[PDB]
């Protein structure tokens, strides 16, 4: 059977986004998601379906600016709402779905890390750590001079303190370059492209 | 040359997933990945290629529910298996590829953060921190009353303890809103759509 | 209007990447991003547009190997460059855009977490924590034997120290399975596919 023009938008609707493995595009059917605009007269289905939700004006609708961004599904689906990943576990700690959701379509979220604790390098005999404690074992502390009206002294920020040339295993906090400015998984950077006209 | 119907599935095969920049779809060729079902008689190539791997039944195959989820490649490829990002570094710490992999196709993984350490706000002269230590320098500790049969006292969970109105630089632990319920990178939320019929 | 062959590449250009919800592909128009190669004579537009940027040779151009990887947009766009997510906040801490960027197209980044601090389980009266401190309140410390030429003792790595069967709420550091080998958000694993020929 021979294919007609109405099947084009059916196959890839204007408004759709995919990835692109190079730096330039071969045709004006697609545009980069780099925050430009399109002309509404040039791209009437983009103007009608997307409008100004990514900025611009009705005459020159905005394109998404996805440079630097990861993508997640909008909303919160069955893998996140399952009761078995919500509520608190047997130790009273929230399960890993709690507080995790996509936004509305087009919403941008900043980097974040879950709250979490570490066991400290000092402590005492009583079961009275401000934020919890281990069982008693081979751990240092003092028997002298304890009182309970002090400050909590902060840990450092996870970067190394001593120079690499003077460290060994026990003077090194972390896996190499794990701590930095950004929370993000292993990833490849690609361009995102959006379909704007037939 | 004129295009025939067999080239449709060639160009975008049923089973393919991309992103969508709005809240509704213009045709029934695509469906949202929101965990619905399709009819197998309506969508025979979806029924044959995908079947019940995302749930549903043979008569009404399930759609993926990608709401709230990021996407990674299934498996573990050259960027993760390269020996230069595996094994231990010169300080005995596992390199950043270790333990990092995609799952099988359709597998869902929960949020996670790598193990890591911080330098503590207290310590002693001996090279005997339970979890390691720095070199000796301008760091507080006590010379009195040490013993080694105590508990380790936990750090807090990274949220601020004192109110913003009473903090300054040194009373503030973290970058603003960095700590929260979720580990995730900077991202935009979009819909995912799957091709279900011609 | 009847559709001709030149509209194929227009609709989905060779070089485009999307996702795939199964384990095999129905036609040779697309290939998995599993690090293979294609033949340049079989796939001349792939050879001309992509060349050897993902490896291989001019005669047999390489395919991306996206197995295990997430995707982010290349570059750094308006959501990351906005002055209101850069610079330092009122406490002198860098806002959450600082240091966050996509790479060049095809660049791979390793997992990372932002630097951050926790409040320690010990401290003293003076406003002199090496890495900061809270206000004075109900916090343990010693009044005896302080000096300032010690080491900083490290925290542990966030994994639990005591066995689950012997823990309760206050002996448990973290949300269940939050700490592991990998920093990554909630996600689904899928195949990535790239368009290589008409
Ligand atoms: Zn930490």
């Amino acid at each position: 059977r021979v294919v007609t023009q109405n099947e084009i938008d059916r196959t890839i609707p204007v408004g759709a986004i995919m990835m692109w493995a190079a730096d330039s595009l071969p045709s004006d059917a697609w545009r980069f998601c780099h925050g430009g605009t399109v002309s509404a007269s040039d791209c009437p289905l983009y103007a009608s379906r997307i409008g100004t939700r990514y900025g611009g004006s009705s005459s020159n609708p905005g394109l998404p600016d996805m440079r630097g961004l990861f993508v997640r599904g909008s909303g919160r689906g069955s893998h996140l709402t399952n009761p078995n990943v919500n509520g608190n576990d047997q130790f009273g700690k929230p399960r890993l779905g709690v507080g995790c959701t996509g936004g509305y379509v087009g919403e941008v979220q900043k980097q974040q890390m879950s709250y979490h604790k570490h066991a400290g390098g000092f402590g005492e005999y009583d079961d009275s750590g401000a934020f919890g404690n281990t069982r008693r074992s081979n751990f240092v502390g003092t028997r002298k001079g304890l009182d309970w009206d002090n400050r909590s002294y902060f840990t450092n920020d996870g970067y190394e303190i001593d120079p690499a040339s003077q460290r060994n295993s026990r003077y090194t906090l972390n896996r190499p370059e794990l701590i930095g400015n950004e929370t993000r998984p292993w990833n490849i950077s690609l361009n995102y492209i959006i379909k704007v006209k037939e």
